[PDB]
């Protein structure tokens, strides 16, 4: 009865984040008709997960899944400077969709354990987050391997 979308490039840390969220909680894979989206239920929250930037981004059939989404979590690999422009494009296409009008936006700046990664300030600048006025948003440094920063992101969602 809570619905959250979690998106990001392949290798961003999505599944690692969901593992962390699932520790000491009830978790199961909820069957989905397609092979595009994976639905992971953790307690009473349904997380809908997919990779951005592929063939499916040419179509975005997953926009049927936007209905009633409470939060969009965008996972960014803070080391992947080459591809972050792809995430940016996809973020703004999502924010334009009328079915996500009510959603809050949580950006996880993941892999902040890694030397020379982009800083949270730099990611925020690159993504123009200060431009986002019609959705509430938060950006959060994390390391999904250890879980550091994940509880802060969860609290932001729970505060809302
Ligand atoms: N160094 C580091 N590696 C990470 C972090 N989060 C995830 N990884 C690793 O990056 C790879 C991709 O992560 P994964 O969760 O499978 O990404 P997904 O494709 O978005 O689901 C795996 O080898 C993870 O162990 C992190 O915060 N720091």
């Amino acid at each position: 009865e809570h619905k959250v979308i979690i998106v990001g490039l392949d290798n961003a840390g999505k599944t690692t984040i969901l593992y962390q969220f699932s520790m000491n909680e009830v978790v199961h894979t909820s069957p989905t008709i397609g092979s595009n989206v994976e639905e992971i239920v953790i307690n009473n929250t349904r997380f809908l997960m997919w990779d951005i930037g592929g063939q499916e981004s040419l179509r975005s059939s997953w926009n049927t899944y936007y209905t009633n989404t409470e939060f969009v979590i965008v996972v960014v690999d803070s080391t992947d400077r080459e591809r972050i422009s792809v995430t940016r494009e996809e973020l703004y296409k999502m924010l334009a969709h009328e079915d996500l009008r009510k959603a809050g936006l949580l950006i996880f700046a993941n892999k902040q354990d890694v030397k020379e990664c982009m800083t949270v300030a730099e990611i925020s600048q690159f993504l123009k987050l200060t431009s986002i006025k019609d959705h509430q948003w938060h950006i959060q440094a994390c390391c999904a391997l250890t879980g550091e920063g994940l509880c802060q992101g969860l609290e932001w969602m729970m505060s809302r």
